[PDB]
């Protein structure tokens, strides 16, 4: 969608050129002292964290049109020690040094507001996930994850709502852990979801909405174009 | 925060007056169609949510100084249906309509950046909590909440690090058992009615990404007890 399309144009007129990235590649890593503003234009990515013994923790997933910042704009100090890994086959992104971003948004307030809103989206998304987790536990978390998958990559055809994520990206969010299985197993049993033609389908959406009401509220409030397509 | 001190001054020169709030009092509620920007200057608050069946869910806690926004800056639409309840005895806050903020920040960039950071702060805090929960489960969650309590309201005295939260706020707080284990290992202790910290390392062990966040987000305060 568009506010982001205007930003892409803005960055290009200001000399920031797009860069191509592939699967498993890192846009930025934990140890990089250079702080950035990553305008992920197209693709899917994950924000990871490496514990001191080396175990990799998946923290957040971002889709292609979004901003990710490893530095604070005011102080230009690290927001945290993270890695921004690419998950999709290919991804396009504009890598900007945190200090240029300061200037680009200073010059242009429409874009300052766009990036500012994205943070507001991030904050509220987290609170929505958390609310649903607090009420329904792991069930709320899963339905929530399935609901975002549904709205963002779903389209209606005879056999329910098809998740159009290349199953290779869904192996990074498994078809296949086992209380998840207790849940995912139950959802298959109830005909809420179905695994038939190497794709996951959704046959009971009202159910997902029921057990992920705050996330459902978030989509409607944060990005209403996407929410309206299935409502 | 000096940055927040400058913001207080800015809002007052711009005619926004401070308002006093007491315990259980709501700055804003979920049914208010007016979106706001709450510059919580002094006090402690909680961001709650009421489920359709009436059950109250505590989602996040905020300390005086910080900004909380119920609306998106440009579109001016609800960010979510929440309540901002006061939990401390008394709280001071500048309640500003969202549209007012839009015009206010548009005329001073230093302050636009300050509020923008606050969001960045929030985002990374959530990811830190989550990382620690993902590794250590609720043990990571509790050590994390105890670590926050320690750094923000802790002071060194002979019997460990004293949590200087009026016990009344400490009641705002299956297994009381983690906490039992912590009390057994002399990580924390509950005489004299206060909560002490004897093994700050244990908390940092199981909530390590939260510790990292406090080091980067509040460095001066972090270096006080380290
Ligand atoms: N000074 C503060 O209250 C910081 C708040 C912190 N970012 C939080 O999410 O709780
Ligand atoms: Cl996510
Ligand atoms: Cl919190």
């Amino acid at each position: 969608n568009a506010q982001a399309e205007e930003f892409k144009k803005y960055l290009e007129t200001n000399g920031i050129k797009p860069k191509q990235f592939h699967k498993k590649e890192l846009i930025f890593n934990q140890w990089d002292p250079q702080e950035y503003c990553i305008f992920l234009y197209d693709g899917i990515t994950k924000l990871t964290s490496i514990s001191e013994n080396g175990t990799i923790m998946n923290l957040q997933y971002y889709k292609g049109a979004f901003v990710i910042m490893s530095g604070f704009i005011d102080t230009e100090t690290s927001v945290g020690y993270y890695n921004l890994e690419v998950i999709s086959e290919q991804a396009t992104a504009y890598v900007i040094k945190i200090n240029e971003l300061k200037e680009l948004l200073s010059k242009n307030l429409t874009h300052f507001f766009y990036v500012f809103q994205t943070l507001q989206k991030q904050v509220s998304y987290s609170l929505a996930k958390f609310n649903d987790f607090s009420i329904n536990g792991k069930l709320g978390s899963i339905c929530g994850q399935l609901l975002i998958l549904t709205y963002v990559y779903g389209k209606e055809t005879p056999d329910g709502i098809k998740i159009t994520l290349d199953n290779l990206t869904m192996q990074e969010l498994g078809y296949s852990s086992s209380a998840v299985s207790r849940i995912i197993s139950k959802l298959k049993q109830e005909k809420v979801i179905v695994y038939k033609n190497s794709c996951f389908y959704v046959q009971n959406l009202d159910y997902l909405k029921r057990y992920a009401p705050k996330l459902d509220e978030w989509f409607y409030l944060a990005c209403p174009a996407t929410w309206g397509k299935l409502n």
